[PDB]
Parts: structure tokens; sequence; C-alpha cells
């Protein structure tokens, strides 16, 4: 006798005619992630800049910039570090590496006197509203600068304000929207590669050097190097297969680039710098910092790599269901509350379950309601109808789990879903499915052809 959340499942199945998980979100760095899957997104289609990047702005961006951003990638064999990025955020404890040393720099930076300049955004992408908060409290001698509305790259959002507080924040320091990208390009000779940088500003002082992340280049600071460039010079290089700068034949790991990075801040000579840093630029910037932290007099930063406890929070889902979503909960709130009355009782779940052909004690159909019920007054609200179907939703992926939704479309209990016994279980969860319907989901099941949806082929169906 199954949990009530097992047949709002299976209703959801029948209302998209089709097995398969019917709450499965998209996710979409999930994707990312998956072996095949991401390659495919990244690397064939492109998708990290012709989908993920503009979603990482607030305002739209324009064709021009738009082309500014694609050129490294026009070839599909050069968007390798496109992709290895993406896996290598240190998101849900994986991969384990990244979580490690970007824990030992945050720690680090708990710990520091370094100056500190926090830029945040509403809703921003990495680093929410109330992580910027947290972190302008606890990190020493930190200022925070609110950009407003803004995603990832704050800096195409605001960077008339960015610049201008980082101009600002410099002279406090011990230390001596255009299109267009006019800075003269520069390389320099790093482990038999050529990377490009800008260089502006004057010759002599304490140099401020510029670090972007993916999938951008030294084009994201275009707008905010202007404002600093009067007073301080101004380095910001392209990293290791991305922007200008050569493309060798790298996996492009975290830990290639940290390499490239450190060997291009040696070629350049430079000695103590001041850092502004974005995204896998904070990682290494970050991460140098906290091995040269004599060489490193302050720190701006934004939308930066820190580790992403789990894949349920205010990046990858949202707590809040969409309205259709809540609309489709609710016919399957009243497929119970037959009466309408806004309650479901023992008895009206005992009528779905006989409808079913099962036949519950009221002890069983007690504990059903005992099993969503959150208040005790034991029956159940569709607030708690809501509330039982948000939690489903992310996993429906148990195998438990799995066997309970299919002994629901198994009627008679011998290991096969037939066609009578999907329209019969379908319909008394009110769905109604013709006969086109039924043959189709059933056929797209039903590998060995029998016309029957056995178990393995529901597992498949399933976890695709
Ligand atoms: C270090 C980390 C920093 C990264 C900074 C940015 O991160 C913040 C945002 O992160 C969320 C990322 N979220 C997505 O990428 C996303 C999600 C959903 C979809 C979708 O399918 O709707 C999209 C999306 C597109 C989305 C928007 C597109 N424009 C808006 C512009 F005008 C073009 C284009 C595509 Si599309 C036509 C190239 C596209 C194609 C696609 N395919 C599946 C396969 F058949 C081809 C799937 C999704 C899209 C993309
Ligand atoms: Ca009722
Ligand atoms: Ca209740
Ligand atoms: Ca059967
Ligand atoms: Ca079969
Ligand atoms: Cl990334």
């Amino acid at each position: 006798i199954p949990r009530l959340d097992t047949l709002i499942l299976v209703k959801a199945m029948g209302h998209r005619k089709r097995f398969g998980n019917p709450f499965r979100p998209k996710e979409t760095f999930q994707a990312f992630r998956t072996t095949d899957v991401g390659r495919k997104l990244i690397i064939d289609q492109n998708v990290f800049i012709e989908g993920t990047l503009p979603m990482g702005v607030v305002r739209p961006l324009t064709e021009v910039e738009m082309d500014h951003y694609r050129e490294p990638f026009l070839n599909p064999v050069d968007r390798e570090p496109l992709w290895r990025f993406p896996n290598e955020l240190p998101i849900a404890g994986e991969p384990a590496n990244i979580v490690a040393l970007v824990e030992e720099y945050m720690d680090w930076l708990h710990q520091s006197p370094v100056p500190k300049l926090l830029f945040w955004g509403t809703p921003g992408v990495l680093i929410p509203p109330a992580e910027a908060a947290r972190l302008a409290k606890s990190l020493p001698n930190c200022k925070a600068v609110d950009i407003g509305p803004g995603l990832n790259l704050l800096q195409e959002d605001n960077p008339d304000l960015i610049g201008s507080e980082i101009a600002r924040w410099l002279s406090t320091l011990e230390i001596s929207i255009g299109t267009g990208f006019p800075f003269d390009p520069h390389y320099v000779e790093v482990l038999g590669e050529r990377m490009h940088y800008v260089d502006v500003g004057p010759r002599d002082g304490t140099p401020v050097l510029f670090l972007h992340g993916n999938p951008t280049s030294s084009y994201v600071w275009r707008n905010i190097i202007p404002h600093v460039a009067p007073k301080h010079r101004c380095i910001a290089p392209d990293l290791i297969g991305m922007g200008k700068s050569d493309k060798p034949d790298l996996g492009y790991f975290f830990d290639d680039h940290v390499r490239f990075m450190d060997a291009f801040i040696e070629a350049l000579g430079l000695e103590e710098v001041v850092l502004v840093i974005h995204d896998w630029g904070s990682a290494l910037g970050f991460h140098w910092a906290k091995r040269n932290p004599e060489r490193v007099k302050g720190i701006a930063f934004m939308e930066f790599i820190r580790p992403i406890p789990t894949w349920d929070e205010w990046p990858f889902a949202r707590d809040q269901l969409t309205e259709e979503q809540i609309a489709e909960f609710k016919e399957a709130f009243s497929l119970f509350d037959k009466d309408g009355d806004g309650t479901i009782t023992t008895k009206e779940l005992g009528t779905v379950m006989r409808s079913l052909g099962q036949n519950p004690t009221e002890a069983e159909l007690q504990d059903m309601i005992n099993e969503v019920d959150a208040d005790g007054n034991g029956t159940i609200d569709f607030p708690e109808f809501l509330t039982m179907m948000a939690r489903k939703m992310k996993d429906t992926d148990s195998e438990e789990e799995i066997r309970e939704a299919f002994r629901v479309f198994d009627k008679d209990g011998n290991g096969y879903i037939s066609a009578a016994e999907l329209r019969h279980v379908m319909t008394n969860l009110g769905e109604k499915l013709t006969d086109e319907e039924v043959d189709e989901m059933i056929r797209e099941a039903d590998i060995d052809g029998d016309g029957q949806v056995n178990y393995e082929e529901f597992v498949q169906m399933m976890t695709a």
C-alpha cells in the first residue's frame, strides 16, 4: 500500500503521457558535469557561450559584445576550457582537490589582514546577497559595495560603479557601457606558450592585476580598467586557452591554470600587486595570495569561487515551485479531495485506494496521512501536499521509490505493466489517455517489444 507521493508521481507520469521521471528539473550545471552530455552541450553546441554567458548578465549583451566573447571559441576544438571549468567547480564536495584548495584559501582569507573590497549584486549567481553580507562581516578589513542588479558578470551590469570604487579604494591603500577594446595587445612567453595581456597605466608603482574567469577574457575588464589606469599600472591577462592567448593541448584543469598564472606573474617580474578578481580568476588569485601573502597589498573581488555545499541552492535550483507546477499539484490534490472541501481525509484516500484495486485498513490510511500531515489534525491540506511534493520532486530517484512506483502501475503484481493495467491505473488517478497515447507510452519503454513494461524497462525510463 503506497505512499501518497508515489501516487502523485504516477499521476504526473500519465499527465505527461510517458514513462520516466516527470519532475526532472533540467538543472543545467549538472548536465555540464555529466559525462558525454556536458561535452555535447558546451563543446559541440557551444551552450556556455550562447546560453550561459548571456544568462550571467542582467542587461542584454549586444551583438558586438557577444562577438568579442565568441571569438576565441569559434572552432569547436578550442572549447576544452569552457567545459573543464564547470567540471572543476567545487559543488557538493566534488572535485575533492578543488574543494580542499578553495577551503584553504577561504580560511587564509578569514585570518588575513589584507584589505578587501567585495562587490556583489542581486540576485547574484555564485555569491547571493545573503552570502555577500555574511562575508562583509566575517572577513577582516572588508568593504562591500552593492552594484544593484547583477548575476555573474557584474562588470557588464555596472562597470562605472565597480571601476570608480576600485579607484577610490586604491588610494586608501599603502602602495605607490562601451563595447570597444582599445588596448594594445602584449604577449609574454609562459611555459613555452604566449599569453596575451593588457598592460596600461604608469610603469612605476604597485600594479593592479585583473583576473577573469569562465567564459570570458580580459575583455570583461574593458570598462573597469580606464578608471584605474590614470593612477596605477593595470595588467589584465587572458588565461591560457582563453581570449587571445595560445591554446596548447591541455586538459585545462585548475592546476594547469595555476601553473600558467604563476609563470605569468614571474615572467612579468611582478613583486607586490593588488588583485582584482572574478569567478575562476578569483580562485587563481586567492590561491596565489595564500601562497604569496607578503606580495598582496589588496584584493578586490566579486562573484568568486567558494565551496557550494549542495546542489539544492540559490545558483542551481530555487525554493519556489512554478505556477504551472502548483496548478498541476492542485489538480492532483483534487483527485483526492473529491468533495472539494480543501482537506483530504482517510475516507477519501480509501476511495482512491479501493478504486486502484487495493483494500487498505483504517490504520493503513491513517498512516498514509501521518506521512504527510504536518500539524497533527489528521487530514491533509494543500500546503502540506505541496510540502510533500517539493520534497518528492528532488529525489524520485531511490530505487525503493522506483519499485514502489512500478508496483502501482503493475496492479496484479506479476512484474509486467500491461496496457490494461495502465489504463485502469491512469483513469483512477484522473488521467484520460486515448488508445494511441497508451500504446505510445508503452511502446517508448518496451524495449523487448512484448507490448508490456517490465521492471528493467521501467527502471531504464526512470533513470535515463
Ligand atoms: C563560474 C560560473 C559563472 C557562469 C556565469 C553564468 O552563470 C549564471 C547562469 O547560470 C545558469 C546557466 N543556465 C544555462 O546555461 C541555460 C539554462 C536554460 C536554458 C534553456 O534551455 O532555456 C539555456 C539555453 C539558452 C538560454 C538562453 C539563451 N539566450 C538568452 C540570449 F539572448 C541567448 C540561449 C540558450 Si541556447 C538556444 C544556446 C540553449 C540550448 C540548449 N540545448 C539543449 C540542446 F538541445 C541545445 C539548452 C539550453 C539553452 C541555458
Ligand atoms: Ca475532502
Ligand atoms: Ca493536517
Ligand atoms: Ca501486471
Ligand atoms: Ca517489454
Ligand atoms: Cl565555470
